[PDB]
This record gives structure tokens, C-alpha cells and sequence, in this order.
């Protein structure tokens, strides 16, 4: 449960959360609300778990393409920044924190792909990508090569292949058409056929890959390669003399990197959305806030336009920022991931010389629909292990019919398939966490794991309490009590499960007193609210 009347701020580890953490201070000593700030490990996976139950932070910071799975799980809240304070950043960050046409974060950096390149080798590097081919036949002179750069992760060789027409997925009026992807089009072969007549023509090797092409980099042995601000340091500590330029261009069109951009996002079940827009908005989302974070850890290029013009000074910040006006902001929909394989297969593939670039681009197309729809199927539905020619929606298995004739289980349809549900009297010593010893040595909890076992299904195990008479607030006590017993419940499955033909998986999550079944005015509703929820998650009814 979060903390009304504070602030607790998730932000990754390697971000300046010390600066960020001073931020804070101000905040505190301005309004008197205290301001925490944590870097767990693995925040972004943490924060879908603990949001979901109501739990977390109030603030997170992440790079802007997680928000569109969390916006789509509803825990974010939307942010109502006005048009004076929108007009501080620079409108294309705002395009990377729209989901379903509501804003759902404060765009913070901004980070894409640049040209770096060897001042002493190339002190007025190419405009464009056409004029590599002869600048490498001057550098192969004299023991040298113009550009290398990682050909074998999509993410670095995306930005030639959209520059004359490739795109991930069409974006019209705020929205991702997961129908209209454009690997297969005449700008994107027109990109790759020109990556892999560089390899045909021996200006690039097609085995390159990140740590290759850094190394003859940062050892000055060619004079360009690509890519991102995390790379800057290694070339700071070799001492190469070197720049960051725009990308070249492509037929005339600038080459087009995915953008990433930091953004803080309120969590939907915060107390405290007041405290944090304008913490945001009146604090961090400044350039006082921005500079205290940016000593701490650069933020590279940044959203607000007016520290953006002061970090510019840096030649390099100015051309992380102009590649990223030029690119594509990062679609934050789960879809990329059939996208980043498709390419992927295609490059490595089209690079190799084992298809044509037409071939590769044709089958990307198609292998990337085909993956898309067979995600949304494991999303949608269940493939399970199945009798053939009983319905377990409707009639439940056996022994389940026997375990709920014993007395202590009750059971009940859900629009998700089937909620178990038994009083934790007598499941439990009073007080107490630990299953009883009635329940274990009859194994209840573990028969019903066993019931299961067969038949596929999510579990989720759900602690409730009763409370007391006319109390309109919730113990927190009793949250905890309900929150310990539903851990032990859902352990014990876990624990009994281990035969099963499915790893599903098994959450478990305290309700306390917020969630009644009955009125807790009498001990005959009181009883019935104090109970565990097994819900069997088997497909929608």
C-alpha cells in the first residue's frame, strides 16, 4: 500500500538518482512533503507486479517504451500538463507518452543513435551515405576503412533502412497500426540493398558485430562507425579524437534511429497525484531540476527545450538531439518484438548472401504478421493438453467435486473461469499466518494444488479479513495478516504444483478488510469476510 502524504520515486540505477534524490530535498523543504528515491533492481519488471495490486511507487522513471504496457494494464495515470507547460518541450517527445490518445507520462531525455567519427582521419566527415563507397577506397590506402559499425542487432542498421520509406508501424493520429508495417517496401530495400552492396563491394565486412566494430573504432583503425551516448566513455578513455555528427543521408532523406526518451509516469493507484504533478511539472521538469539530476548522471539530450539549448554547447548533446528530431520515436507497443526478429532475420540473412534483398524483406513481412498473430493467441487463449472426442468451465474436474465436499472449501464462477474460496477460520490458528495444523494433516492445500495440477490455468490466491464494526478505514495489521496468508496458500500450491504438465503462474496478494463479502456489523458477516480467494484463471465465461 502507498504512503499518502509522501512521495516514493522509482528510477533506474544508473541514472543520477542522487541529483534527482536533492530534487526532492527542495521539494520538501518548499511544501514540507519528504521525497524517497529508490533504485530497485529489475524496477521494470518489478513495477507491473506491484502496480497491478495497488502497490508501488508514485513515480517511475523508464525509458518512454515500457509505459505503453503499463498505460495498457491501467497503471498509469494521465497527466494534464497545459498547453503553456507542453510547449516547453519539444512537440515530438509528447508523441512518445500518448497511449490511446491520453498523455500518460512527463517526457524527461531524449537518447537515439549518431555518426561518431575520427577528427584526424575525417575532419569534415560525409553528408551522405552514397559517398562512403569512394571515401573508403581513400581510407583502404592508407591502411584504414571509413566506416564500421554493429551489422548484426536491427537497432543499428534500422536507420538507412528507413531513411527512403522503411517504418516499424504506420502511426496516424497517435495509434500504431499493427496491420500496416513497412519492411516490405521499396524505401526499405532500397536502404538494405545499399547496406549489402557495401558488403558485396568489401567497404563493410558482414560479420561485423558491436564489440568488432568498437574496437577497430576506439583503436582508430576506421574512421566512422555508429553508435549511441552509452559508448561515448570508451572512446573518451581511448582518447580518439573524435565528434558526433548527424547521421548521413540516404537519396537525399535523413537516416532515421529509433528514439528513447526517460519519462516519469504516475502510478494510477497513487494517494498522492497532486503531490506528484507538481513535484514534476513545478520542480523536476526544470531547468534547476534537470541541471541537479544531470551532475549527478548526464542525461544526454533532454525534453525541455530551454536546458536543452545550455547542454547543446556540447557539440555532441546538439547532434544526439538532431538524429532524434530526424527519427522515429521507439513504438511502445508489444508488436515491436515480432518486428525487431523479422529484421533481424532479414539483415543478417540479405548481409550474408543466403537471400536477396527482396526475398528477406518479403519473408520479414510476412514472418512478422504470422508472429504477431500467433502472440495473440497465447494472450487470448490456452493451448492446453486437452481429452479428445468435459468442459471444465462448466463441470470441474475430480477430484475437485470430493475436496469441496469436505466442509472448508466453497467454490463459485468467475468471469475468468472459477473463484475457490474458503474461510481462513479454521485454516488458520487465530492470528496466525501459518497454515493450521488441521489443514496439513488432512493436506488440504496441497490436494486441491494436486486437483489442479492436470488442467491448465493461472492462479491467483487472495487474502481477505473481516473488520470491525463501523469502521470506515482500513487495519493495516490486517492487511499484512491477509497478505502472510495468502504468500503461505500460494507457496503450498506452488510447492504441489511441481508434478503439473504447466509452469503457471501463482500470485498472491492481501486485501485486508477492503474487499467485503458481507457486512462486518455482525459475526455472521464477519465470518463470511474472512476467507482466501483461489481465482482459476481458465478463459473468460
Amino acid at each position: 500500500k502507498i504512503e499518502e502524504g509522501k512521495l516514493v520515486i522509482w528510477i533506474n540505477g544508473d541514472k543520477g538518482y542522487n541529483g534527482l534524490a536533492e530534487v526532492g530535498k527542495k521539494f520538501e523543504k518548499d511544501t514540507g512533503i519528504k521525497v524517497t528515491v529508490e533504485h530497485p533492481d529489475k524496477l521494470e519488471e518489478k513495477f507491473p507486479q506491484v502496480a497491478a495490486t495497488g502497490d508501488g511507487p508514485d513515480i517511475i522513471f523508464w525509458a518512454h517504451d515500457r509505459f505503453g504496457g503499463y498505460a495498457q494494464s491501467g497503471l498509469l495515470a494521465e497527466i494534464t500538463p497545459d498547453k503553456a507547460f507542453q510547449d516547453k518541450l519539444y512537440p515530438f517527445t509528447w508523441d512518445a507518452v500518448r497511449y490511446n490518445g491520453k498523455l500518460i507520462a512527463y517526457p524527461i531525455a531524449v537518447e537515439a543513435l549518431s555518426l561518431i567519427y575520427n577528427k584526424d582521419l575525417l575532419p569534415n566527415p560525409p553528408k551522405t551515405w552514397e559517398e562512403i563507397p569512394a571515401l573508403d577506397k581513400e581510407l583502404k590506402a592508407k591502411g584504414k576503412s571509413a566506416l564500421m559499425f554493429n551489422l548484426q542487432e536491427p537497432y543499428f542498421t534500422w536507420p538507412l533502412i528507413a531513411a527512403d520509406g522503411g517504418y516499424a508501424f504506420k502511426y496516424e493520429n497517435g495509434k500504431y497500426d499493427i496491420k500496416d508495417v513497412g519492411v516490405d517496401n521499396a524505401g526499405a530495400k532500397a536502404g538494405l540493398t545499399f547496406l549489402v552492396d557495401l558488403i558485396k563491394n568489401k567497404h563493410m565486412n558482414a560479420d561485423t558485430d558491436y564489440s568488432i566494430a568498437e574496437a577497430a573504432f576506439n583503436k582508430g583503425e576506421t574512421a566512422m562507425t555508429i553508435n549511441g551516448p552509452w559508448a561515448w566513455s570508451n572512446i573518451d578513455t581511448s582518447k580518439v579524437n573524435y565528434g558526433v555528427t548527424v547521421l548521413p543521408t540516404f537519396k537525399g532523406q535523413p537516416s532515421k534511429p529509433f528514439v528513447g526518451v526517460l519519462s516519469a509516469g504516475i502510478n494510477a493507484a497513487s494517494p498522492n497525484k497532486e503531490l506528484a504533478k507538481e513535484f514534476l511539472e513545478n520542480y523536476l521538469l526544470t531547468d534547476e531540476g534537470l541541471e541537479a539530476v544531470n551532475k549527478d548522471k548526464p542525461l544526454g539530450a533532454v525534453a525541455l527545450k530551454s536546458y536543452e539549448e545550455e547542454l547543446a554547447k556540447d557539440p555532441r548533446i546538439a547532434a544526439t538531439m538532431e538524429n532524434a528530431q530526424k527519427g522515429e520515436i521507439m513504438p511502445n507497443i508489444p508488436q515491436m518484438s515480432a518486428f525487431w526478429y523479422a529484421v533481424r532475420t532479414a539483415v543478417i540473412n540479405a548481409a550474408s548472401g543466403r537471400q536477396t534483398v527482396d526475398e528477406a524483406l518479403k519473408d520479414a513481412q510476412t514472418n512478422a504478421a504470422a508472429h504477431m498473430d500467433q502472440s495473440r493467441a497465447l494472450r487470448n487463449a490456452i493451448l492446453a493438453w486437452t481429452p479428445p472426442q468435459i468442459n471444465i468451465m462448466e463441470t470441474l474436474p475430480q477430484p475437485l467435486p470430493q475436496i469441496l465436499s469436505e466442509g472448508w472449501l466453497e467454490v463459485r464462477a468467475d468471469p475468468r473461469g472459477w473463484l475457490l474460496i474458503f474461510t481462513s477460520d479454521g485454516a488458520f490458528a487465530t492470528g496466525q499466518s501459518k497454515l493450521s495444523e488441521e489443514f496439513k494433516k488432512k493436506r488440504n492445500i496441497e490436494r486441491l494444488g494436486e486437483a489442479l495440477a492436470p488442467w491448465p490455468g493461472d492462479l491467483e490466491v487472495i487474502g481477505h479479513t473481516d473488520n470491525k464494526p463501523y469502521r470506515n478505514t482500513s487495519n493495516n495489521s490486517n492487511l499484512k495478516l491477509s497478505e502472510a496468508r495468502a504468500q503461505t496458500v500460494a507457496d503450498k500450491l506452488r510447492e504441489s504444483l511441481a508434478n503439473s504438465k504447466y509452469n503457471r503462474t501463482v500470485t498472491s496478494v492481501g486485501k485486508g478488510d477492503q474487499e467485503p463479502l458481507d457486512d462486518n456489523a455482525t459475526e455472521e458477516g464477519r465470518r463470511r469476510n474472512r476467507r482466501v480467494d483461489i481465482l482459476w484463471k481458465i478463459g473468460e465465461r
